[PDB]
């Protein structure tokens, strides 16, 4: 009833990577290593890199799930707010309720867990292309952190799990997400407070 968030490289040495986008007022998506926190604008492309030390077997998949970071909310399904689930912005594949979409991948599957009712989205793992050392998935987050009735100003975590063809755990990583109007300013502000 609470998905595990424990970091776990496993046998293939799985871990995430993030681009270095800066904190300019105009940035649509930026990542803070010091806070392990991704700041992005509503429904904007969020590149997430997948890094491994060895290639996992064919049929390996990559799943993304969000949970609330505070323990008192951890048991509540993270979902889109009463407004955004009704704004008819589906891409055909993502259910309107799902906060996290994968962008530009026809093989993305969206899951509604029969037991926990949590949402997740899963894609096949593709090894890196020639001339690349990693694989990138593009994610969208489809509500603001502050959406009333939805995330409701609460911070979330996005958990990325490397899975075999049966859904058994091969690797896990995680990062905090804030969806806000101005990712650059918010990352600067929070990183200033962290030193102080
Ligand atoms: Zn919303």
């Amino acid at each position: 009833s609470v998905p595990s968030q424990k970091t776990y490289q496993g046998s293939y040495g799985f871990r995430l990577g993030f681009l270095h986008s800066g904190t300019a007022k105009s940035v649509t998506c930026t990542y803070s290593p010091a806070l392990n926190k991704l700041f992005c604008q509503l429904a904007k492309t969020c590149p997430v890199q997948l890094w491994v030390d060895s290639t996992p077997p064919p049929g390996t998949r990559v799943r993304a799930m969000a949970i609330y970071k505070q323990s008192q909310h951890m048991t509540e399904v993270v979902r889109r707010c009463p407004h955004h689930e009704r704004c008819s912005d589906s891409d055909g594949l993502a259910p309107p309720q799902h906060l996290i979409r994968v962008e530009g991948n026809l093989r993305a599957e969206y899951l509604d867990d029969r037991n926990t009712f949590r949402h997740s989205v899963v894609v096949p793992y593709e090894p890196p292309e020639v001339g690349s050392d990693c694989t990138t998935i593009h994610y969208n987050c489809m509500c603001y952190s502050s959406c009333m009735g939805g995330m409701n100003r609460r911070p979330i975590l996005t958990i990325i799990t490397l899975e075999d063809s049966s859904g058994n755990l091969l690797g896990r990583d995680s990062f905090e997400v804030r969806v806000c109007a101005c990712p650059g300013r918010d990352r600067r502000t929070e990183e200033e407070n962290l030193r102080k």
